[PDB]
């Protein structure tokens, strides 16, 4: 369970979603990884799944986000592709759907995605030889 391929999945969507400019990676998201390392790691994953969510959610039908070039909104719907597909990763990696985040901070959603690659690979890492 644990060193699933699951980790392979949600890192191959990192390196897609942050080899990807659009005109909204620069909106923010909480900064889960503010915290001062409280949590468990389903927790972890759960807090990340949430507030991807919440960008997803708030900024597939954003008016700043959607485009004027055919090359603009194909980069916005693959940008909200990716975030479902890493945040449906998650989410089966979690087991959980309720936990609250409580960080003031907010990066960058590419901040984020960078940082969550980090700990994702450290996780592969971790699990392999």
């Amino acid at each position: 369970h644990k060193c699933d391929i699951t980790l392979q999945e949600i890192i191959k969507t990192l390196n897609s979603l942050t080899e990807q400019k659009t005109l909204c990676t620069e909106l923010t998201v909480t900064d889960i990884f503010a915290a001062s390392k409280n949590t468990t790691e389903k927790e972890t994953f759960c807090r990340a799944a949430t507030v991807l969510r919440q960008f997803y959610s708030h900024h597939e039908k954003d008016t700043r986000c959607l485009g004027a070039t055919a090359q603009q909104f194909h980069r916005h719907k693959q940008l909200i592709r990716f975030l479902k597909a890493l945040d449906r990763n998650l989410w089966g990696l979690a087991g959980l759907n309720s936990c609250p985040v409580k960080e003031a901070n907010q990066s960058t959603l590419e901040n984020f995605l960078e940082r969550l690659k980090t700990i994702m690979r450290e996780k592969y890492s971790k699990c392999s030889s």
